[PDB]
């Protein structure tokens, strides 16, 4: 045939959660535009429920002690280990044996746990502990996350994460969302599908993740000229971080949302980041005038996150926290779909042969 | 952008081309890299070599020796414990993403985790207060299957080692199920092998994945006490409860793995064999009678329970034996996907509500703006 492996272009599901309108240049969560959500200052906790429940009203459960005091230096792996313990310790049941109401609670309870792991891991070990009453009296999950980590966080930094987390909560059917849907289609508990989605996310070729643009942003601040360093990186064989082929029809809606939030909150590195964007776009469009080149949302995601005191290696964990909303939305939708996800494969390998015909059969020990 | 006779679940949609194995359902035969499983079992090819046959495409290599656990965490769920250990493989054992390693390193890292999961299952079935089996009497073993039964039972019956070899080889790989599909999707992103192996175990644990050995032990216990074999199954169907180990046809006529395991039970002289076949004759003849139109055949998971019980495996340790065997299918599909080197990313179609304002949503009354 002329088929493409990996089901490229093959329609697998039917969704009511969100529509990434690439032709129209807008992202809508259950019909509500994300530009409207960040502008009216809707916190990530509410957007989590809008994607999962299809409407507002419900929030997220409080923080609770860790199910396993794990700490290995890899926060992605720590959350997966804790997610495993949810069935024996917290009693998580398979999706087939619980109603939609129980599945929604365990998804929110697991979402809160993943954020508690990330916030605690960022606060230093020898730092004074944040009292539990200060944590439990926070208005939003975003505030609770920042207070558990920073103790007394800047309000402008809380708004930055709220802007980033709702602009990355859900973006269609990628590898991580597909993995959670396949595992949930088996009837396993929600922690197993969440642990599988996190494993798919750890792959470098999965997709979105804040770009490693800080060593370049620092270089522009020191040298002063952005055009020269942008020209240098492309001439010395290295690729340019945060800029490539287009994703939407034109500018990514999430790209302007995170740049407008950076200017609105007063990010110190905003002017350099804009100077970098202009030099990169002018240079990439000058060398390949046939390619459609737009700024990646991962470029301004790194700018916004770094403005909120987020280190580079913690940024991928920041994306995982926001994507819990999209993962839990598609897991519950798959549960209500009630259809196993099994494709097929065609065999092109060797035909029937005897065991003695196989290469290396003389080294096998039998009986 | 529109549905077109669309069915959810990718049923029948071809996703990959594989050289690993072929479940010839229309022919009633299963082949690993072209070799029939009946040959592999009848000529007593150990599981370690079938593992190397599926992953490498030829014979020659083996599996690395056992080692201590990466994590002294044991919650009582061996499935969960193995997943937690698979996690620790990145920081403790240094497992790199598939995108940054060659086929040789990835092949080992798959084999090292495969032996890791076997030892997790192995000495989880041995009492800690029983005498620690000597470390050298394990080294004096030959096959991977033999070292498994040595770590668990201490003095394993040679007949039982053949039974495990018969079972694991039969269930080593069976095409494109959910657990194998999940392992390929995660591997298609470029992550490490331990993440892809952990994703398959999660999908394996779901009830609708199938393949887990059947809970036919109470039925076989009841038949032996009151010997009739037919009135025992006749009553169960009359009362309206499920007949375990029997149902739809997997292969078109007879599952070759069921034929292999039933013959392996008789060849090794399993005490439950005579009682087991009478239950098979009675259940099949009964199910075909109550439904003279539906194709009904013995499930391989019915004989898998007979064989595994003969090997002194408890009822709820049998699922871990399935996960142990399928490591060959998971690793071979992981390595093949690595060489394929293409991301799996399907698409979906939105049919939800059209564009609206945040105020026209049910519940905007209970929103607090930042």
């Amino acid at each position: 045939e002329n088929f493409v492996p990996g089901l490229d272009g093959v329609v697998a599901f039917t969704t009511e959660i969100a529509e990434p309108d690439k032709d129209g240049g807008a992202l809508r969560y259950r019909g509500v535009d994300i530009e409207d959500l960040v502008s009216q200052r809707v916190t990530f906790g509410d957007v989590w429920a809008l994607l999962v429940d299809g409407n507002f009203g419900s929030g997220l459960p409080p923080a609770e002690p860790f199910p396993l005091p794990i700490h290995s230096g890899d926060v992605r792996v720590d959350v997966q280990a804790g997610l495993a313990m949810l069935a024996p310790i917290w009693g998580y049941a398979p999706l087939l044996d619980i109603d939609d109401a129980t599945a929604r609670q365990q998804l929110a309870r697991a979402s809160v746990m993943a954020l508690s792991y990330v916030a605690q891991s960022a606060r230093g070990i020898y730092q004074p502990a944040v009292p539990q009453r200060i944590i439990d009296e926070c208005s939003t999950v975003t505030a609770r996350f920042m207070t558990m980590w920073q103790g007394e966080p800047d309000p402008r930094h809380i708004e930055a994460i709220d802007a980033y987390w709702v602009s990355a909560a859900e973006h269609g059917m990628n590898a991580s969302t597909f993995t959670a849907r396949v595992i949930a289609s088996t009837g396993a508990d929600v922690a197993a599908a969440l642990s599988g989605a996190i494993g798919a996310m750890s792959g470098p070729l999965h997709g979105g993740a804040p770009a490693r643009v800080l060593p370049m942003l620092d270089e522009v601040e020191r040298a002063g000229d952005a055009r020269s360093v942008v020209k240098g990186i492309l001439d010395r064989g290295e690729k340019l971080m945060g800029f490539g082929h287009r994703v939407y029809r034109a500018e990514d809606p999430r790209a302007r949302v995170l740049r407008a939030a950076a200017e609105r909150l007063g990010a110190p590195r905003y002017e350099v980041a804009v100077a970098v964007e202009q030099a990169a776009l002018s240079e990439l469009r000058e060398r390949r005038p046939d390619r459609a080149i737009e700024t990646n949302v991962e470029f301004w995601a790194a700018v916004v996150l770094d403005f909120a005191r987020v280190p580079a290696n913690m940024m991928p964990a920041m994306f995982t926290c926001g994507r819990t909303a999209g993962w839990c939305a598609h897991i519950l939708e798959q549960k209500r779909l009630g259809k196993l996800v099994r494709p097929s494969a065609i065999y092109v390998g060797p035909g029937p042969r005897s065991p003695e015909s196989v290469d290396g059969w003389e080294r096998v020990l039998t009986t």
